[PDB]
């Protein structure tokens, strides 16, 4: 139909057409009487994976011969989301499936969503790890992706009278036509034990042992016929386990506990033994198989000419302590030797702010879990505080402060601090947010070893969140400036000269138009809801969190709310509100604000005064499949984290390359994106930085708001007298109270700006012409926010690999 | 290469081999130059499954539309061993499948080696429900094994220091190619709750759901190219099931533990609760199923007509009040309507002697985990006792003894009456068996419904046991009369008139000389031991218990060891006496036994004077797969239970066909097999049924035995005194002890006769020619013991329909 998606050839739609009927029949045992369109998307999923395996065997055997430099992405999160879709995008088999499947009297698209989310990840985090992947393979790198195969992933949201319920994301229930097990590359990984100190160094003895069973899922580059792998590890017991007989056979589940289920806090630390056994479980399997394939090429001088590991987060960073046990104690090399192939080989990627996100695990833990990586820690920890003390002589504050080890009631490890001395290279996630490191939370770190600091601003994968997610959009787009922007998304900046040409404006409005009635419709079928496609499609999506303050675009909501009661026979420009994401299970006021979201909508929804012109709705189970829905559908995209606390964002990134306009704080990548829009072409709202500093060192008092904005006091009011909780009127006092007195992240500093700065949005919108012009030069310069841009950066800065476009033979 | 293994086509072949390539390639995503034999039986496993997919399709097909009466056989058991070779040999693609693999260049044998049995049952009960599959499927019935896939099938067995260690039979570990996961047919079973009486009749509510996923696994008949299921349930947890967070994910375990492990308790019964929710589990999934498919034909007047159900022993006798509360609370019809669809639908074999083997379940478990079932057994009991006392006026000890209910300390249910009052055929599983039950267990029940009582003995499949695991034998008898005795046995009777047949004597001897050259080779290769070929090999394998008397064996070892002690000089006919089995975990005499042969083997193996005239040895790990290589190799079958302790034995019956004679008590199917050979053709010494009672009656003192006996004694005192164990003088006294005090079996009461017996054995075995001649009149006279004879009978007899050789459409 349209072009991005790819030739259909008559001898390639008939071959896929032979093979879906093939495995609907040997595959899947079922005939066409019986089959049911769960049937149908395994008989295709299982027809388009049969075009990546000869590739994928190609691409690691080429690995083997040409031995390049290898790449080990660790991450305790991926989160992939749906296969299907973007293994066809990246083989150019769109078009041949769509046509093939046409013919067979079934529709693709339907098909599609049958499939689950590997919702193996949190959000920003995990997905930025999906991103990676997809874009390594199409840089042509030797990458690997390493993690954890979970049973369980992020949970299911549902809303019962306002309110959060988690279920379990069961999403193997009825398997896993990508991954492919490969028991016979089972290695062992140990726990607990303790100590021998005998004259051949140290050994680690009478430990419980956890087997890790590796799964490859493939992983295809866009067209380039590249398919690198990602392996993620499942846990085990082994035979002899425990071995009355059948408690013993009952008791394996304890071992295979360590990858049953996802820790859902995002931004946030718990120190539980369980995640500490997550962390060596996928650390110590992984660095086995990093060496195993090293030895396939006692010289580990080289290792770091053969080997880059990246830690994403301090969540793998046991892999540096792991690293040197191995060396150390088994390869029998020398302290200082080992060390230097370990800063070597390791970096260290930074994507935390807030204090309460940073792992500090308590030495106890360590102690009888790990007691040798605990002896090793101790012994980094000693060296690195010789070096600080010689470099700044008789500055004792200094060494408690860079120590590893955090004296206190209880001794905790700093997960963090031991990345940054045991890694050749430390990055933030944004300039600012790297530049915000080097001036606080690591400035003693900086002063020591200012060589290490860098910054890779984030990015997103094109494949999925334009052609996959927008084919309308990306069509209009191929339709001027050609294909190679895809690979290549710096070219979009070719869209500026067609700013004002009238047949691509008038183009560019019919997509987001047409993605809106989809949305729309999508609303009514699968949640029962009535929306106006002719409003604003206001929305945030992302985490429920305090810093991302949802609550000021809850304040927003009431605002517009109270202004139609007050006139309301005055126009205002239509909008639906949108609001969704998901609470950490335990984060109470998370919990609280999705419930205040309903209630907002509850009251505003059934207000016949208000008509279709304000609508809230809460966006329910969001996940990378709702995503890829609502984020072509937007108009105004919600970046208003207080500035300081998003590290990056990627989200923001994500509606920029679809369309919408954007509100938000200079905060994260927000900033970079309007520097590469222009500020002009960028809703800018809210306290800067330095700001926000000014603010804490005279002391936040939100009182002083509350006396001096009359609409906010109104506000606050109707939360407390239960204007929004008629039958409980005290349900919300949490949320008053927290704002009123315990706000770390300053909500009504922002308010009266952020209300005005929304004003403008309205305005503007009353323009459709001037919106849309506002939009091209929105898209036209995101090119920056590609993923490929990003791991370029990567490779050549930190990796020491050159990305390649090249093709593999197909 | 033979001829019973079928063509090699060059058609076939080259089609074998290319799919056996794109299995490697897509399948498995392997080149040649990196698999591994694991990876080339799967390659192969693949291949073949593909061949029976055709015939899967069009079997059930086709009972869709002639919808024929369907058999449902419910089990716990199933003990299938591996299904590679079975498969092909059904679908006489083994000739082709060699020769495919050959040009290929590998060793299809070796290949074989590499898959795990499936072991999910003890020994002769869940292999009886094997046979049977094979049997209904040769024999064109619409067929249906039900029973539970079980994560971990009978523990494999290590021999340490002579002691039996039992480690997990992880058999799922590399994936299992034969079964198809069916998650759409999952369905829920319901534990725990209370009943509330309301005007509507009974409701059960407040239940715990735990879900059944089923798993087929194709059963392909004899050349007639059916293919029946056996579906198997899995446990699975509910989405919401306990829906801190991640403990509550963790606690789905709980749940799905029930298909966790099958209990290895041969002949015992131990109250657990897990157990009980096995047996629900089973028997709830599956009538749920049977009624859908009835559904798919409000009257159940023809359920009886189109439903059969055969109850595997009482493991699954909730079936009975299952059925009755789905059709009285579920479909409301009466209870006098439900009971006679449910009496006409049921029937039930028992397997069982042994009083403590009897599965009586206090009534406090039922109460709790199946409030209503137990509401239903008490409706069942009044309205079967008020039946008892009118056709038994008077007879209140009647009345006690008949009850379902046993009053005591713990009240319990005997679900042996429960299945006897419930169904309209009870069986035994050999005639001497059958008697048993109608004179003394069941005495009261045969004398209400004598109509209800009946016979089938016990069969073995031929396929399997025969041309499977024989193929050497199989072909010289194909050689004389033809291919057809493989779905006849009776034809083997043809084989009498080559008793004076000098070629066919010479190449039954062949055959049985090259057996046990590959078996001696077998265990060099695999357990470092060395035996002489040219020995008699007296051969015991069978789940180790007291009633089977391997003690008894162990005293005729020592007798020969003692013997030779005495006379070094003399000529003795040599022996490998090879005994094997495992022995249940909690079952310490059980224990204590295999440490005593293992001790003998200790003593005799190493001691000089004996050299290669005597060996012992314990075959670790006895399975399936170990008997069809040690049966094959035998010369003497030890079938040596007290007279009246083996319901029937099927052992026996594998070793008659396989060209051993045997050495027996009247006991089982031995009384059937003497007289289909000639009591002449068979060694028969001990007590029979009526000797055992007269010594029950007068006291059985062992004693007496060991004061006349003086070889007897001497063993006695050898075990004692430490002969048998230098280093723990008294490591035996607790089976001296028994033996001299405490032995239900009367093991002394049979040494005499059993060790004169083995004189005449070893006379034979001097003579080739007459021992040969022998063996042919054995194996010429096995016919009655194919399970396609026992599976004619029950189809006739109590299921109501008409066996058929005729082929379906290829
Ligand atoms: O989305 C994120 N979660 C965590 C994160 C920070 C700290 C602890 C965690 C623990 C688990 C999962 C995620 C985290 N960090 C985040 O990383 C993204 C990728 O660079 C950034 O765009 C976000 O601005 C940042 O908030
Ligand atoms: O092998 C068997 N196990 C049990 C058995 C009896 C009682 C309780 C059980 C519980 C679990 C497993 C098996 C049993 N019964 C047996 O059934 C076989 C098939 O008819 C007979 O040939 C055996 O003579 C008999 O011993
Ligand atoms: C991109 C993405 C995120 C990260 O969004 P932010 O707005 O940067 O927090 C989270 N969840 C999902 C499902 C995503 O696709
Ligand atoms: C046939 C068989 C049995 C039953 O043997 P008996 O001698 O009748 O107890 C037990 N186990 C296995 C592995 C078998 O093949």
């Amino acid at each position: 139909q349209i072009s991005v998606r790819g030739l259909a050839g008559v001898e390639n739609v008939t071959e896929l057409k032979k093979n879906f009927n093939r495995h609907l029949h040997f595959t899947l045992v079922k005939d066409r009487n019986v089959a049911t369109p769960r049937d149908y998307y395994f008989a295709l999923a299982h027809t388009v994976r049969d075009h990546l395996v000869g590739r994928w065997i190609r691409t690691q055997q080429h690995y083997y011969e040409k031995d390049p430099k290898r790449i080990y992405y660790l991450s305790l999160e991926f989160y992939m989301g749906r296969t299907l879709q973007n293994t066809m995008v990246n083989l150019a088999l769109e078009n041949a499936c769509d046509e093939a499947t046409y013919q067979l009297g079934l529709d693709m698209e339907e098909l599609e969503e049958i499939e689950e989310d590997a919702g193996l990840g949190n959000g920003g985090l995990g997905r930025l790890a999906a991103c990676f992947l997809d874009s390594m393979a199409t840089l042509g790198l030797a990458a690997y992706g390493y993690g954890i195969r979970y049973e369980f992933g992020i949970f299911n949201q549902k809303i019962c009278g306002g309110w959060q319920m988690e279920e379990a994301d069961d999403w193997l229930r009825y398997g896993n036509p990508w991954e492919k097990a490969r028991p016979e590359f089972t290695l062992p990984v140990h726990f607990y034990g303790r100590v021998e100190h005998t004259s051949q160094g140290a050994k680690w003895v009478d430990t419980q042992v956890v087997l890790a069973m590796p799964y490859d899922t493939p992983v295809p580059g866009y067209r380039n016929n590249v398919v690198n792998t990602m392996r993620l590890w499942s846990a085990k017991a082994p035979n002899d386990f425990n071995l009355g007989y059948i408690q013993a056979v009952l008791d394996r589940n304890l071992a295979e506990n360590i990858s049953r289920v996802l820790y859902p806090n995002d931004n946030f630390f718990e120190g539980k033994e369980l995640r500490l056994k997550q962390e060596y479980f996928v650390v110590a399997a992984t660095l086995q198989d990093i060496i195993r394939r090293f030895k396939s090429s006692t010289n580990f001088d080289a290792f770091p000419d053969k080997v880059a590991i990246q830690l994403n987060d301090t969540h793998p960073s046991l892999a540096i302590p792991e690293l040197m046990r191995v060396l150390v104690d088994l390869e029998r090399l020398d302290w200082d030797k080992a060390w230097e192939v370990t800063v070597k080989t390791c970096a260290y990627t930074n994507h935390t702010v807030l204090p309460e996100a940073l792992e500090r695990w308590p030495v106890h833990l360590l102690e009888t879990l790990l007691p040798r990586h605990l002896q090793i820690i101790y012994e980094i920890n000693q060296r690195f505080l010789n070096r600080v003390a010689a470099a700044f002589p008789g500055d004792v504050d200094r060494l408690r402060r860079m120590s590893l080890v955090e004296e206190g009631a209880v001794k905790r490890i700093n997960m963090a601090h031991l990345c940054i001395a045991g890694s050749h290279a430390v990055n933030g996630v944004a300039r600012i947010h790297s530049e915000i490191l080097k001036k606080t939370i690591f400035k003693d770190f900086y002063e020591l070893e200012p060589h290490k600091f860098q910054n890779k601003t984030n990015g997103i994968t094109p494949r999925r969140w334009l052609v996959l997610c927008n084919p309308g959009l990306a069509e209009i787009i191929a339709e001027r400036i050609g294909e190679e922007y895809i690979s290549d998304l710096d070219q979009l900046r070719k869209l500026l000269s067609y700013v004002d040409d009238e047949a691509f404006i008038r183009d560019v409005a019919k997509v987001k138009q047409e993605n809106k009635l989809k949305f729309a419709a999508y609303l009514e079928r699968e949640y029962k809801v009535h929306i106006n496609p002719n409003s604003l499609f206001d929305v945030q999506v992302k985490r429920i969190h305090e810093y991302k303050r949802q609550l000021l675009n809850c304040l927003h909501v009431i605002t517009l709310y109270n202004r139609i009661k007050k006139e309301p026979n005055k126009f205002v420009v239509p909008r639906t509100v949108m609001i969704g994401g998901k609470a950490a299970p335990g984060y109470h006021m998370a919990k609280m604000i999705i419930k205040l979201i309903t209630a907002i909508g509850d009251v505003v929804n059934h207000d016949p005064v208000v008509g279709d012109r304000l609508r809230v709705i809460f966006l329910e189970n969001y996940r990378v499949s709702l995503a890829e829905k609502v984020i072509p559908a937007a108009d105004l995209s919600e970046q208003i984290s207080t500035a300081g606390t998003e590290a990056s964002g990627t989200g923001n990134m994500k509606f920029m390359l679809n369309g919408a306009l954007t509100i938000g704080t200079m905060d994260g990548a927000n900033v970079e994106m309007a520097e590469e829009a222009g500020e002009e072409n960028f809703f800018i709202f809210g306290m800067r930085v330095e700001d926000v500093d000014r603010l804490d060192q005279r002391g936040y008092n939100a009182q002083e708001y509350y006396d001096r904005i009359p609409e906010l006091r109104q506000i606050i009011e109707q939360l407390s007298s239960g204007f929004f909780s008629p039958k409980q009127p005290d349900l919300f006092k949490d949320i008053v109270n927290m704002l009123m007195h315990h706000d770390r992240f300053k909500v009504f500093a922002d308010y009266e700006e952020y209300v005005k700065c929304q004003e403008r949005v309205s305005a503007l919108y009353k323009n459709p012409r001037e919106w849309t012009r506002m939009v091209i030069r929105n898209i036209a310069t995101s090119g920056k926010f590609s993923s490929d841009r990003t791991i370029a950066q990567y490779a050549r800065e930190i990796w020491g690999v050159e990305p390649s476009r090249q093709r593999l033979p197909a």
